[PDB]
């Protein structure tokens, strides 16, 4: 069997939109990054660079209670996800970092799966901020360098495009999906 | 080389059988129990369905309340021997764990377990999967009999640790039981060395 560790924020549910559009009802005066404008992972960081302040404001949105719970699911994602897990010789988990701040997001993960892909998929879910010990043959996610404490992971990291790694650049060695309606069947046969 | 060590929470940690026992006889005080040492097998619930068919649906009350997780007390020794073993050369540790079915008020409450009793730098070590065999590591210190899953050669050998529900089973000569947080476990971590 190939195993396929997929992440949650940027491949399965749309983070960005769901901080700009918190953002902009929250602090309706204030200017804003456009996701066409987005660049490098971490928002805050971005947010940081256009006023100091901003850092802070923006990293309250998403610590906020039902920031999780409320984001809208990636065009194409969910069918992906049922139809990857039912094909033959296929392992499907859900691979998946908390932040820092733990309190309203690890709950909310969790029922965000149960409302949106059901009970059977809560159990495939594995919380950890250190994805390099679970083992796996891919890894489907969008930060840019996915590190921890085995040098060599076991799996090959698949790059999912999102607004923030868009203009990345990358050599022949690493492979990037531009969204669920490219070919990610291929992908995966060429593991089998 | 380093050596990593998975670690479980309940049985392991914190302990979950005199929690479970304390709450069901302060809420069920009229209902039969079962005392500490007269427990067999992994889960609970099914030994207490065997007592009355309607303890069943009781007993499990008490382990999906709000705080039961967070109000569980510390196993002996436990706490210094996790603080210890991280601060060995070459050693690393992960507290890998799983969530009840009925996840709602687990998940957050072992988090903040572990933030209260260990602090921030241990809550960045904690796994949560319902399969520990997909997690790689040298040694898995665990009271369930056996750990299984999709991989049917896991890359650690599972140590048993004793607790009341497994403490009549004996291993083989092949096979290692830690007796408890006093028992050597740093010569078993030398081992792997
Ligand atoms: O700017 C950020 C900050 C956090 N996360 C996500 C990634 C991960 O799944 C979780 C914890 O870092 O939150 C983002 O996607 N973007
Ligand atoms: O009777 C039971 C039921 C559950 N758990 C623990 C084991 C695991 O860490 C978590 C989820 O099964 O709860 C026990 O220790 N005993
Ligand atoms: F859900 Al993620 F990094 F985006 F674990
Ligand atoms: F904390 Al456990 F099985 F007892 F994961
Ligand atoms: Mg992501
Ligand atoms: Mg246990």
């Amino acid at each position: 069997s190939v195993r396929v560790l997929v992440d949650m924020d940027g491949v399965l549910a749309d983070f960005e939109a769901g901080l700009l559009r918190g953002f902009r009802r929250r602090f309706p005066e204030e200017p804003h990054v456009p996701l066409e404008q987005r660049r490098g992972f971490l928002a805050r960081e971005q947010y940081r660079a256009l006023r100091p302040d901003l850092a802070d404001k923006v990293a309250s949105v998403y610590e906020a209670p039902g920031f999780f719970l409320d984001l809208e699911p990636i065009p194409g994602a969910l069918d992906a996800v049922r139809e990857m897990n039912d094909l033959p010789d296929t392992q499907v988990f859900i691979c998946t970092s908390p932040l820092l701040k733990y309190h309203h997001c690890v709950g909310e993960k969790y029922r965000w799966v149960e409302q949106h892909l059901g009970p059977q998929f809560v159990e495939r879910i594995i919380l950890t901020r250190d994805k390099t010990v679970v083992l796996g043959d891919l890894l489907i996610d969008d930060k840019d360098t996915v590190r921890g404490q085995e040098e060599t992971p076991s799996w090959e990291h698949i790059l999912f495009t999102c607004c923030h790694n868009r203009h990345l650049v990358l050599p022949p060695t690493r492979r990037r999906l531009l969204s669920w309606s490219d070919n990610w069947r291929e992908i995966l046969d060429s593991k089998r």
